[PDB]
């Protein structure tokens, strides 16, 4: 995988020119795209900018995020050929920092369950996860140093885990979702994919300009609370094997690890995530459902058809439960620095299953809003398995810091 | 002005036909458009729908809100002829309820300070306010029974007061802003314009389907807290004339009125509203500012140019200040049901001043997020003056209930 930190360093000293770095990415995309299919559109003419911390840095953009120079098709036939007038604010944050938007990466239709044609870089017979399929696969295949995706359920952390890349779903609403196709406004969060936690920090620093992302260093003796999210049921063997390996490596590296049960209120929040999500989706995709119903990809069409009845009353109650969950979750972080849990149910599903994977181990955290970071741990049968590091809301820096610590601990 | 609730009742009993009601709006529009200039585009072919609570109800939509069958030009030459692919979720809420989207009402460029060509219905020589210029004007000129607008500063409450219409800026984030051009995501809130409080209530019931908007009746013996927002500056005589009149009428109606002071934390939130708004505006309009700078209307271009230096640090601090303000504001509602204050500095400015009016008595509330309702009170020199009713966050119903009580109180 291409390291954003490495490129920045070599570009800053003058060892690598911005143009050469971009040419590198075009070549890397050309090398594996015919086998992975991570891009909806690769702008072969994309050039490097001459200034900024991200000069010479190629970035892939999930196709539900607006671009003014390339189409944004939402992974749906309904938006085939659709060309937004402006670049979404998050896209502009990257461009103003000197980055090159090298192409639009694949997304499932409207960021839901319907699989894209993208294949897992580690084994093409498997799913790269979703809904940020192409962004995870592109980074995983060593095509680009950075990519943007989104998470409403587990569309950033799950695919990152399946593809063995580092990734972060920042604190809710920190990055604007303007120009980002909405599924659920109470949940949609923009995320980033990269080689390592350090790359994610560098990316957020250039995008936001916030000092909290400057000078991040691996955490020392982090106080970790292991949460297996029992309410979501047991995970597949590979995921547990990965968590156990992460725990052992953390303990050997000096971290204090303890198993913790989340408050009942939090379990309830996990239970109603679907209510909030599906109720809002009907409002957010109202035009599509009302005017192009049969044109909506099969799985999403089915889920929407099955939830037309969700009422404003049960929705409001769900939100109340969600808010209480966030409050009580904060109490958990009084005795621990970060939470460690699963990033997915197990290894990436075979493409034959027509599934991007169950988001059950990701959804609670999107609703709570906390910053989540995927840390690649190991591989079973050649397929990546990762773990999820979670910090207090707004403590993104420390989540990246602990993730970095975990990466080093796993490398020994 | 046309009453939505009136049309509803008559249509429901068969006393009035939906086609007749719609034909009446088309007529009212043509009757005074060449005088008011409230519409960017009037869809003369629009007809009444066959079912739903809003059948036969013509609705004007502020032109920063997406429509699939009509251009959405954002009041800017940059978006001339721009045609969104879909109808914004809030537009679909209206259509699904049976409403007729009769046209797009004028908006200042990107909903900022640049005046439109729309004139105040009460006096063609005066401004109708902004940024929802056309929606307030159209309703005030008796053209339509309902109109959608937005508020970031005071773009719903102020123009409503200027044009003498009822209007509500609901609790922040209740109505989705998907498909609504963003200025500041921490503030942008969709609002409604109507003849009276009752009309707004029926509109929200149809759009949201929430029981809280069903069966709303005038409030009884409301507990009112009068806040003149001294921290906002010196008010014009006309506005104080209206506030005193409202207080007198309320007291005579049985309301318990008392002047109260707002927590210093709240005064501070008012002070930093500009920091939040302008910093986010740069991110939200990054593409336009970077790629079409000289094409941005004069006044907005100047405000953006003057605020390019706002830092993430001071912005983050401003947001922290906003949160403290919200936290301490809640305590104020322990003794009073609603707060009562000015809706604008005074009477609508003359067009010659090239100003849509100062939002200083409005901005605080958009940041706090509480529901706000404008209640027309009286006229000075032929120009409307209203008062602003404010309820606790989430209590939009009570805000409307109390606004109703006030309208009838002023009606002696």
């Amino acid at each position: 995988m291409i390291s954003l930190a490495d490129l920045q360093r070599r570009i800053e000293t003058g060892e690598l020119s911005p143009n050469a770095a971009i040419a590198q990415s075009h070549a890397a995309i050309e090398a594996r795209e015919k086998e992975v299919h991570a891009f909806v559109r690769h702008d072969k003419s994309a050039r490097a900018q001459a200034s900024g911390p991200l000069r010479g840095i190629a970035v892939g953009i999930k196709d539900i995020i607006d671009t003014a120079n390339m189409p944004t098709e939402m992974g749906s036939e309904i938006y085939r050929g659709w060309q937004p007038r402006s670049d979404a604010p998050v896209v502009m944050m990257l461009k103003r920092a000197g980055a090159t938007i090298i192409g639009k990466t694949t997304t499932t239709a409207f960021a839901s369950r319907d699989p894209t044609a993208t294949l897992n870089p580690h084994n093409t017979g498997h799913s790269p996860g979703g809904s940020s399929s192409g962004s995870a696969a592109a980074v995983g295949a060593g095509m680009i140093p950075l990519a943007l995706g989104t998470q409403t359920g587990g569309s950033v952390i799950r695919p990152a885990a399946y593809c063995g890349t580092a990734a972060i779903k920042p604190s809710f609403r920190m990055l604007p979702t303007v120009g980002v196709k909405c599924y659920s406004w109470a949940l949609d969060t923009v995320g980033l994919f990269g080689a390592r936690a350090e790359d994610l920090a560098r990316g957020l620093l250039a995008m936001t300009g916030r000092s909290e992302f400057s000078g991040i260093v691996p955490a020392k003796a982090p106080r970790i609370g292991v949460v297996r999210q029992e309410f979501a049921g047991a995970v597949e063997p590979a995921a547990e094997q990965g968590l156990q390996a992460a725990i052992k490596a953390a303990e050997r590296a000096g971290a204090s690890v303890q198993a913790i049960d989340l408050p009942e209120a939090v379990h309830e929040a996990w239970r109603i995530h679907p209510i909030i999500q599906d109720f809002e989706a009907h409002r957010a995709l109202a035009w599509e459902f009302s005017e192009h119903h049969d044109e909506i990809a099969p799985m999403l069409r089915a889920s929407l058809d099955a939830t037309v009845g969700l009422t404003p009353k049960e929705y409001d109650e769900a939100r109340r439960i969600g808010r209480r969950g966030r409050r009580e979750l904060g109490e958990v972080f009084e005795g621990v620095d970060v939470l460690l849990t699963y990033s997915a149910p197990g290894t990436a599903p075979a493409k034959a299953l027509a599934s991007t994977g169950d988001p059950r181990y990701n959804r609670l955290w999107t609703l709570m809003g906390n910053p989540c970071v995927n840390v690649p741990v190991l591989k079973v049968g050649g397929l990546p398995i990762g773990v999820q590091v979670i910090a207090r809301f707004g403590n993104d820096a420390h989540a990246l810091a602990t993730a970095w610590f975990l990466e080093d601990a796993l490398a020994k």
